């Protein structure tokens, strides 16, 4: 009663070597050759146990913290965060935390957001693509409208002021150098050394004192911005978070958005100037070019069906996280195969998109089809643990498409839309290759 | 007719704990508790047999590339110099290349380079060692010595206003920060995803940039310095170096001098400064008083073998390349003992200099002893990878001394000479501890 094995050889190792290389062909193989979408690997002396029957996603997603522990897993992260934030909290404290994230993330709060995101949009774009015509690195130009929109978004006048966009990238940066991504099956690894945990430590010490005095002139001045607002939560003890812990919130919700929302824009921007998708170019103005020149929340929410369904076939074919995973506190069934506690037990965004059965011809960039499995796309995941930053994402995105596209023209400057570059911790077009060619329609 | 084991406390991870914190203790430990020099550890799996015996350098130092392998662990380099560049290369083409970049710093080519070193010197110490008296971090001040005078030797005058030391040692920080210690014992590490991390990307290309540009302005012009050498430089192949090599290459030649001939000029003062050293300093003084004001060629060369022996007993004592290793392709013999295949034979500096037999009382800093087992001292390596920046490190430290001793005295504010603080990969004197007081000479 137990998943089949996919043999090892270089045994200390296990599949590294072949999962590093590329993650995708190495998994598809092992369900092929395999005969089962439920199928374990080895990553050093790690049992992993993957999930890419979608007809089983629910069994990954869907037990308690109790059974599956996302916690043991995501420690990688505790650097970035700091010692008792979210996996380093305790489950019922790192539940509360991140609620009160979410709750700064609801609808309610967009209204404000669609003219920020169009205004910092366009600064850039005048800002920065000031000819009739030229080249540009896409992914590289759209990661600063990314960055910026956010914090347009979610900081404070005043905060700005005390932090413009590029510097908190760079002092994001830092703390990402921080990271191991392989420790996530090897934490032994977290125990090893790093000169970069310094930086990391240094910009985040930093950041604190930056939001200190931010906040302690607010609290005389006495806003409602994520970390006011964050400021104001109070925990199911009635007591409220500790200035550790709303930096380690903001950086949480600063770090998820950064390179996944940016990263999905590119790629979508990246098909929709791909001369062989023109018709989907096309039905895109059909939805966008009767639009005000000061786009509104509703344009966007309600009235964009469409280009929702650009990005979320983006992040279908090349979903920027390829795995999602968990601890296995006590043995659960899946499929016909029992999972035993010790196992790294994980399911991908990578490998389920890719079923045949539920997404054929998946390297096809098709908007319009749609899952034929229940819940087989999982690109923001699912369950208790299903994301709490789609619609600001999403949002936010579908406004920065509908922006860029109303005014400039884009070529592509390769036959090919890029490849997938998979060395990252967050995956993405390959970086030398997403130049592109912009006109301005005027 | 295995190396023997030392004993292992954690089976996760092995000795990487104590041999990070503190090395040599280590090292002798093992070599004690074991009576050997040639002794085997374990870091993460990994097996790592470490020669530790003066009589077997040549055992370790003599294999071809092909049997002991320097590439297999020196991948944390290949985003460095770049692909294909060095240990990128295959070995008869990194041979070349090496050739190349020795040609470029021999005895032959120094004519020019001490009046630069001087005046370079001459120009800092007037830029901050101002008043009668005052305070300074060595370490810094030797930092800054170092990279500013290796770019008046070595790159043209054209070169230098594209790009100044300030500037240039800028770059190559952030390089410097891409790399990840840990995968010199564990380079499957680097196979796995990792965090994007890259200004250093930023920095190889501003500096290949700029190294193109001035290629084409000097080509444009022709109607010379390292940088020309290399331009000249041909394979037997016939073909010329890309431009990819040839920055690859000049990256290679100031990162590998910046910390180390740095910690050299450093430790080497602070030894010569102790009021107990005073004889040596002294006997220095005698040495470095016949000179004019204006150092020439012969003058560090052929006139200075007394600074010489220091600045050698200074790296000896305490070498910045605590250890160096490679790959073992095939089972190679060393003394009684065979080293399987597989394992990462090493050679410890650190350990070789602190031999009792070979330099008695090692701790103590004496310019006149004498290995008394030969080729005891490996502090620029041996055989087949002999350090070809020794000549041009030792005349860079040994005009600094010249200059610098003469015009001024020194005090360090401390009992003791600085320990060394041996978290960094390079190996230095303990950052805060370098702290210094100087007074002009009239
Ligand atoms: C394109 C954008 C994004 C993608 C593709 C994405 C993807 C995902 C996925 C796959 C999960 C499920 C994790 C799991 O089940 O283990 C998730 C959860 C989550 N995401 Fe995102 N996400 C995005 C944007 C954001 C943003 C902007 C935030 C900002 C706060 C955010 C915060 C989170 C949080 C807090 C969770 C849940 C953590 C937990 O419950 O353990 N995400 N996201
Ligand atoms: C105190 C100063 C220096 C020390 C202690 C030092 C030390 C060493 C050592 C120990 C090796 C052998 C490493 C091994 O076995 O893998 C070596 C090799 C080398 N060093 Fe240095 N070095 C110094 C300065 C320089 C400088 C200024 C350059 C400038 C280009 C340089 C370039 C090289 C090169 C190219 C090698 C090639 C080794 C090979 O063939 O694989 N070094 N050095
Ligand atoms: O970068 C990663 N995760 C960070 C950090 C993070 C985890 N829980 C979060 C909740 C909120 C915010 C951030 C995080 C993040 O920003 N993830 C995120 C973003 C948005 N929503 C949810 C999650 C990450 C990327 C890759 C891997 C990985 C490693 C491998 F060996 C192989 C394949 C892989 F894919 C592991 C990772 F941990
Ligand atoms: O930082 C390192 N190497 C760089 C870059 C570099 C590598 N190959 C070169 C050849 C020529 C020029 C530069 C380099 C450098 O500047 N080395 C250098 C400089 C001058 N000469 C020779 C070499 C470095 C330092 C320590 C260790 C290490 C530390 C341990 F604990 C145990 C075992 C180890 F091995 C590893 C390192 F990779």
């Amino acid at each position: 009663k137990l998943p089949p094995v996919y043999p090892v050889t270089v045994p200390f190792l296990g599949h590294i070597v072949q999962f590093g290389k590329n993650p995708l062909e190495f998994m598809q193989r092992c369900k092929r050759d395999l005969k089962s979408g439920v199928f374990t690997i080895s990553i050093g002396g790690q049992r992993v146990t993957i999930v890419g029957d979608p007809h089983e996603h629910s069994r990954f997603f869907s037990p308690r913290n109790e059974i599956l522990s996302p916690r043991e897993v995501y420690t990688i992260m505790t650097p970035v965060f700091g010692e008792g934030v979210a996996y380093a909290a305790p489950y019922p404290r790192m539940r509360e935390q991140l609620n009160f994230l979410a709750e700064e993330l609801t609808i309610a709060k967009f209204q404000n957001f669609v003219p920020a995101i169009q205004h910092e949009v366009r600064k850039f774009m005048a800002e920065n693509w000031k000819e009739d015509e030229g080249v540009i690195n896409l992914l590289e130009d759209c990661g600063a409208m990314i960055i910026n929109t956010a914090c347009q978004c979610l900081f404070g006048e005043d905060l700005r002021k005390r932090l413009n966009a590029r510097h908190f990238a760079q002092l994001l940066s830092k703390m990402e150098s921080s990271l191991i991504p392989a420790a996530v099956f090897m934490p032994w690894l977290l125990r090893l050394p790093l000169p970069q945990s310094a930086r990391c430590r240094e910009a985040r010490a930093e950041l604190q004192k930056i939001l200190g005095e931010i906040i302690v002139a607010r609290e005389k001045e006495e806003t409602s911005d994520l970390l006011g607002g964050l400021l104001k939560a109070v925990y199911r003890d009635g007591t409220r978070m500790s200035l550790h812990e709303v930096c380690g919130m903001i950086v949480a919700a600063m770090f998820a958005g950064q390179h996944t929302s940016t990263i999905t824009t590119s790629w979508s921007m990246l098909h929709l100037m791909h001369p062989k998708n023109k018709k989907w170019l096309d039905k895109l103005h059909k939805e966008i070019d009767e639009f005000p020149a000061q786009l509104n929340y509703d344009n966007v929410m309600d009235e964009m069906p469409f280009a929702e369904r650009c990005v979320r076939e983006s992040i279908r074919r090349d979903p920027p996280l390829l795995m999602v995973m968990r601890m296995v506190k006590a043995e659960v069934k899946v499929g016909s195969y029992v999972v035993p506690k010790g196992d790294i037990i994980a399911c991908s965004p990578l490998l389920s998109h890719h079923d045949e059965e539920a997404f054929p011809n998946p390297r096809l960039w098709d908007p319009e089809r749609d899952e034929k499995v229940d819940g087989a796309f999982i690109g923001f995941g699912a369950g208790v643990h299903k994301c709490i930053g789609q619609k600001f994402a999403l949002l936010q995105v579908k406004t920065i498409l509908a922006t860029a596209f109303r005014e400039y023209d884009f070529q592509l400057l390769r036959d090919e839309v890029p490849d997938p570059d998979y060395h990252t911790m967050v995956v993405g077009p390959t970086l030398n290759q997403c130049l592109v060619k912009y006109t301005r329609k005027k």
